[PDB]
């Protein structure tokens, strides 16, 4: 499912992640925006032969299980495919694991890059929330 902007920050604030950790709704939009262009089947493959799923990116090294990335964990208890849903629960409840791990948004580098410092406020103007 490719959602629209509103619609993406309106589930997820829907399953809680506004404010989350102390990220405010406008941060994960905006990660999601440059993590996946809003897609929930998005998925890349990273050099160290792990891959990234869904619409946070959520990577197999660490955090899902997709059997093809030796030496990784499944520290959301969930396989990776279910990253990838229409239905945003799992990558919402797996997100709220990875943004408190200690390094906060920072774990995902696009949200580094391209989101912190900015006015992410802009990523939910104009949304019915
Ligand atoms: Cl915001
Ligand atoms: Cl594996
Ligand atoms: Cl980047």
């Amino acid at each position: 499912k490719v959602f629209g902007r509103c619609e993406l920050a309106a589930a997820m604030k829907r399953h809680g992640l506004d404010n989350y950790r102390g990220y405010s709704l406008g941060n994960w939009v905006c990660a999601a925006k440059f993590e996946s262009n809003f897609n929930t089947q998005a998925t890349n493959r990273n050099t160290d032969g792990s891959t990234d799923y869904g619409i946070l990116q959520i990577n197999s090294r660490w955090w899902c299980n997709d059997g093809r990335t030796p030496g990784s964990r499944n520290l959301c208890n969930i396989p990776c495919s279910a990253l990838l849903s229409s239905d945003i629960t799992a990558s919402v409840n797996c997100a709220k694991k990875i943004v408190s791990d200690g390094n906060g948004m920072n774990a995902w580098v696009a949200w580094r890059n391209r989101c912190k410092g900015t006015d992410v406020q802009a990523w939910i103007r104009g949304c019915r929330l």
